[PDB]
Order: C-alpha cells, then structure tokens, then sequence
C-alpha cells in the first residue's frame, strides 16, 4: 500500500487570500459567528472565542465565513484527485487519503512523484497549496502530512518505518486528545514506544481502550487500516410537518421525501442512514444504522420506517415538528 494523504493549508484562510490577494501576508482570522498562521502565529487558535484572538491581535482581521465557496472549491480539488488514486477516501472538507498503489504498481519512489504532481496540478487549477504525505499506511500519511504541514511534502519510506516509529512521540499521535496526551506524558510516556513498557490494562484505564487497542497496533505498525472509496461528508434534508402530530401515515411520506432528496443530494449508496425527528419541544431525537452492504433507496424507505417508530417508542406525549434524514458515508464510484 502506497498511501498519499492530501491535506489544503489553512483551507478557509487560504482560500480568502486567493480572492483577496490582499492579505498575502496580513495575519487573517476566518471567523465563524451566527485562521491562517500569520494570525495563529499569534497565540490564535480554533475553538476559542473570537474575542480573544482578535483582541490578542485586534490588528487581525476576522473575514467572514463563506463556506460555500470553501466548498465548491473543496469539490472542484476532491475531483481533480480522484482521476489520480485507484481509491479516494475523502475525509473531511480539506482532507483525502488516496491509495495509489496499483496507479503505481507498488513502486515506492513512483509514488512520490506522483505526489510531486498532484501538489503542483492543484496549484494550475486552484492555485492552492497543499500538504501531502506519501507513506505505507494512512496513518503514517497523516503524521508526516503534519510534521511539514506548511506546503510540505513528507515520505515515510517502507524500509524507515519502524525506525520513525521509535522516534514518534505521543503528543504527535492522531486521535489522542492533547488533554490525554498530556495525562499520558505525566504517567511517563513520551514516545509512541514507551507505550508498550505499560501492560494494557494500566493503557485501556488512562486512554480510552480503543484507543489502548490503536495505539499498541500502532506500535508495532499493525495498524494497517485501508483506504475506503467512500467520502464522510455527510448530507441531510428535514421537512417540516403540516402540523405536528404523532400518526405515522402522515409522518412517513414526510420521511421519504427527506430520503428522496438526501439521496439526489448525494453522489452514491450510502452506507448509514439516520432519522432525524424533531419534536414539539423543538430539540432533538435520532437514531439510525450503518450497513456494509451499501442500502439503497429500497431498504431507505424500509429501513428508515423502523428507526423512525422507534423514536416514536422514545417519546410520548411529545409530537413531531420536522422528519428528516443524515446520510452518510458515501461509498462513491
């Protein structure tokens, strides 16, 4: 396996700056109501209260936030890497995993290379900067995406893989919370490696136990999670009921309507299936299930009228003000 793992740099930021030259320099926070390095440089983060940042840099600008067009320019770059992976899995808005290793016949340096490309392809269509990482497993993609994040380019050899594995610490380590890692660094663990001088249980009851699991695989480089063609991006329509009610002959066709258009809305079977159902308070109550399988618009109407009474042996007394639908996990191609 021949993992690229792609990565867009400081994306909503970055973005901006590419309509707005302007700021080609200037420290830039993307501001969320209802942030770029040279402002996160400053101390700024994501996650804490905008006050601050730009109070800690009032010099900062806070742009609006556009997320459509972080979007479209997000499927404009997600389909230029398709044509390059014989699988993608895209992740979030600005982060996909290709496997490539077929495209390339298993050839290491090949791949590399393609990498080189596809960094610089990006830069003539979109003209954005990207950070990737070309390693054996997805993981190992990531964490070398990120120890050269800023438009880098990082290779995690086959053959220097349990040798970077040695050299790994925890607080560079996916998944783990910086609140755990901090928790695990008191205990004594700096490394991945110091990972197993600890016997599991003393692991499963700091870290969660799945995570126990994760690391220790991680460890020995066991770890060797594939790359499903498949895009976790999700996507949900709601209707708002005529009025609200609890019958079921009414709720229903409001279900698959929701269904209907959640899957025009999407580009494949989806592999899990959420209903959705607001209720007369206002606030909410789920609950749907994920198949391997694929579904299919079939079993969608089938299946979401199970979740669906469910729900309606979840809550009593309480109507229903809106029925809708989040599909996900969308296995594309």
């Amino acid at each position: 396996m021949i993992v690229i793992f792609v990565d867009f740099d400081y994306f909503f930021a970055q973005v901006e700056e590419v309509l707005n030259p302007q700021y080609k320099g200037k420290p830039l926070v993307v501001s969320v109501y209802s942030a770029n390095y040279e402002a996160r440089k400053l101390g700024v983060k994501a996650g804490m209260p905008i006050i601050k940042a730009m109070q800690i840099a009032p010099s900062a600008i806070y742009v609006p936030m556009r997320k459509p067009i972080y979007e479209a320019f997000s499927n404009r770059i997600m389909n230029l890497l398709n044509k390059h992976a014989d699988k993608i899995e895209v992740a979030s808005i600005d982060e996909a995993y290709l496997d490539v290793t077929n495209k390339v016949e298993g050839n290491f340096e090949n791949g590399i290379e393609l990498a080189r490309k596809i960094k610089q392809e990006i830069l003539e269509k979109e003209k954005i900067t990207v950070t990737v990482g070309v390693a054996p497993n997805k993981i190992l993609a990531k964490i070398i995406a990120d120890k050269s994040k800023p438009n880098g380019l990082g290779v995690i050899r086959p053959t220097e893989v349990q040798d970077f594995l040695n050299e790994l610490d925890i607080d560079e380590i996916p998944g783990i919370g910086s609140v755990l890692a901090r928790r695990l660094n008191e205990l004594g663990i700096q490394k991945l490696r110091d990972i197993l001088s600890k016997n599991y249980n003393e692991l499963e009851k700091i870290t969660g136990k799945a995570k126990a699991l994760y690391l220790l695989k991680l460890a020995q480089n066991k770890y060797s999670e594939p790359v499903e063609n498949k895009s976790k991006i999700p996507h949900g329509r709601y209707l708002t009921l005529p009025y609200n009610t609890r019958d079921v002959k009414v709720i229903l066709p409001y279900l698959k309507k929701a269904i209907n258009e959640a899957y025009n809305k999407v580009n494949g079977i989806p592999m899990r299936i959420t209903v959705i159902a607001i209720m007369e308070d206002l606030d909410i109550l789920s609950k749907g299930k994920k198949f391997k399988h694929g579904i299919s618009i079939d079993n969608a109407y089938k299946v979401a009228e199970d979740l669906l009474r469910e729900l309606l042996v979840r809550d009593k007394r309480r109507n229903v003000r809106r029925i809708g639908v989040k599909l996900d996990n969308i296995i594309i191609n």
